[PDB]
C-alpha cells in the first residue's frame, strides 16, 4: 500500500545531507540550546543539514509557484531583493524541544550565503493576557487553541507574507506568567519567517496560519517521555528560572523533589498532556516532517511528507 | 488589512484569459451541459478559459517542487512521459452544477495542446452500499461525510498521485440509489485527475485527499437560489430520470408541482441544506478559486487564493 509519507533512521537521514556546510559554533549552539535539551554538533550534522538543504531547495522552488500566478494575474515580477517570505511551522508538545529546534534552524537558515532575513516568531505573544483569560475562564488552559487570538495570529503571517514592510506581534514574559504592556516585535519583510507553536498546525472553519506555511516541522516523542522530560525539568527550574524573586513561580523553589513532582505531574495531567493528546498530536499527520526523538532526546528517525 | 485571497467580476476575470484557444463545440459542450444548467460557450470563454491557462501556469511549476524533494532525496528524474498527477477538487453543494463545471474543465485542459491525459472522479462511488448505510442508520444521510468510505477514497487519490499504473474506483449508480456490483472505474497514470465531490475539501484528524489537491475550485451561490435550483430540477426530473420505470424513485414522476415541491423542500431540509451549511460551506475558505454563481446561474463574480 502506497503513502505520503517516505521515513529514515540517522543513517538513511544523515546522507542527504550531501556537502552542506556546518556554520555553527559549539558555542553558539549551546546559546540556543535549553535546559534538558541534548541537541549536540553532530546532531546538527546528521539531522539539521539535510533539513536545511531540503529547505532550500523549496525556498526557491516555492518561489515559481507564486510567479506563475503572477504570470498568470498579469503582474511585473516583484524585487527579486524582496519575493514571497518563505512560512515554516515548528509544531509539538511542550517540553518536546521544539523550541530549540527552531532556534537551531534559524540560526542555521541564516547563515546561508546570500544574508537571507530569516525571523523567528512563537505564538506566545498572542496568547490573551491573564486578565483575559481570566474573563474567559482560560486561566488553567494556557496552550490550548482558544487561550491564542488566533485572530490576531492569522492576521499577522498572512500580513507578513502577502508582502508587508513590517508587522507586528505581543510579547509574552515567561518570567511574569502575562503578554507585557507595550511589548512589540517588529518583524520586516523577512525573507523566511519561522512560526513556532502548539497548535501551529491546526485546522479549522477558516483560513488559518498553517494555510499559509510552505514547510512544517513537527519534534515528536513518545508521551510518556515528554511527561519525565517535563516533570525533570520542572524541578531543575527551581534553581534556575523559579530563583528569581520576581518570578512567578517563585513559589516552587523551595519546593522538594517530592513536593515539585506532585507539581509536575499534576499540570502536566490537568493541561499539558490533555493539550498534546486533543489538539496537537492529531495535526502531526499533515507536516512536512516529524522528528521522532528517543527517550534520550535524541532524534533517531524521520518521516518526510513526499505527498 | 490584507488578505489571502483577491477577488475578481467577470469584466476583470474575462481579461486574463490572454489569448487560450476556445477548443470547445457548443454541441460538446452541450453533452457536458447537465439539466438546469445555463452554460454556454461565452461563459466557458470569460470563465473557464482563464482558469484554464491559470491551471496550466501551476501544472509545470506544482512540478519543479516535486522535483526538489527529488532532487534533495538524491533520486532519478522520471520519466517526462510520467511526472507526478496534477490534483484538482472541485466542491460545493448539491445541484450547484459542479459536476458541470468539474466535466467542463475536463474537456478544455483534455485538448490542450501535449495530450495530457485528464481523468474525472466523482466521490460517488465512495459511498458506502445502500445496504452498509442501512447497517449504520445512514440511509438518510447520503452526502454526509460519514456515508462516505473516506479510507477507500484516500487509497485511491493517494495512489493515483503516488505514481501508480493503475487505481479502482467504485461506481454509483444514480438509477439504481446505489453502488454497483463489479462495476469498476479504472484510473491510469492520469496527467490530471479532477476529484469532485460535496466534502472534498474537508479536512481532519488525517491526512486527507484535499492535503493532496495541488489546486481546488469550489463553485458557489446563495443557500437560497441553490435550495430553488434543486428543487426546480426535482420537478424537471419527474420527466426525465423519474420517467425510467427502472429507476429508484420513479414513484415521483407522478407527483404534482405542488406534491414535488413539497418532497423537494423536505429533502433539501432535512439532507442537503444541513449537509451544505455544517459540512460543505465551511471547507469554502480554502479552495483556490470560489466560483459565484448569480441567481441566474450566471458565474458574475471570482475569489483566488493568492496566499
Ligand atoms: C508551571 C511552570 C512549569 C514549567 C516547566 C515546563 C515549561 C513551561 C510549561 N508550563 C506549564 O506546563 C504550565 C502551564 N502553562 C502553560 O501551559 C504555558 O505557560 C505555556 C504552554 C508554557 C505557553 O507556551
Ligand atoms: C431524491 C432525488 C432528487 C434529485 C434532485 C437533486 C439531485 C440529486 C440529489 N439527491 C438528493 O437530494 C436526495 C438524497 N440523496 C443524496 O443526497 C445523494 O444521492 C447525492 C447527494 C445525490 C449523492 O451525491
Amino acid at each position: 500500500e502506497p503513502s505520503p509519507y517516505v521515513e529514515f533512521d540517522r543513517r538513511q537521514w544523515r546522507a542527504l545531507r550531501m556537502s552542506t556546510p556546518l556554520a555553527l559554533t559549539e558555542e553558539e549552539l549551546v546559546g540556543l540550546r535549553g535546559l534538558g535539551e541534548q541537541i549536540d554538533l553532530l546532531e546538527v550534522e546528521e539531522v539539521y543539514l539535510p533539513l536545511a538543504r531540503l529547505i532550500h531547495l523549496q525556498v526557491a522552488a516555492r518561489q515559481r509557484l507564486f510567479a506563475a500566478t503572477a504570470e498568470f494575474l498579469g503582474e511585473p515580477q516583484q524585487n527579486p531583493d524582496r519575493p514571497v517570505p518563505f512560512i515554516i511551522g515548528v509544531a509539538g508538545s511542550v517540553a518536546v524541544g521544539k523550541s530549540t529546534t527552531a532556534r537551531v534552524l534559524q540560526a542555521l537558515l541564516a547563515r546561508w550565503d546570500h544574508h537571507p532575513r530569516v525571523d523567528l516568531v512563537t505564538t506566545d505573544g498572542f496568547l490573551y493576557p491573564n486578565a483575559e483569560l481570566q474573563r474567559r475562564n482560560l486561566m488553567h488552559r494556557k496552550g490550548f487553541p482558544e487561550s491564542y487570538n488566533r485572530r490576531a495570529l492569522m492576521r499577522f503571517v498572512t500580513s507578513v507574507k502577502s508582502g508587508s514592510d513590517y508587522a507586528c506581534a505581543p510579547v509574552y514574559s515567561h518570567l511574569h506568567y502575562d503578554i507585557i504592556p507595550g511589548a512589540e516585535q517588529v518583524v520586516r519583510h523577512p525573507d523566511i519567517l519561522i512560526l513556532e507553536g502548539l497548535n501551529v498546525l491546526q485546522t479549522g472553519p477558516t483560513l488559518m496560519v498553517s494555510d499559509l506555511f510552505d514547510f512544517s516541522l513537527y519534534v515528536d516523542a513518545r508521551i510518556e517521555d515528554i511527561e519525565q522530560w517535563y516533570v525533570s525539568r520542572f524541578l531543575a527550574m527551581r534553581t534556575t528560572a523559579f530563583a528569581d524573586p520576581e518570578s512567578h513561580f517563585h513559589h516552587y523553589a523551595a519546593f522538594s523533589d517530592s513536593q515539585a513532582v506532585v507539581a509536575a505531574r499534576e499540570i502536566w495531567r490537568t493541561i499539558n498532556r490533555p493539550n498534546l493528546v486533543e489538539n496537537i498530536l492529531p495535526t502531526r499527520p499533515r507536516a512536512t516532517l516529524v522528528l521522532r526523538k528517543d527517550a534520550d532526546h535524541s532524534i533517531n528517525r524521520l518521516r518526510l511528507r513526499k505527498l
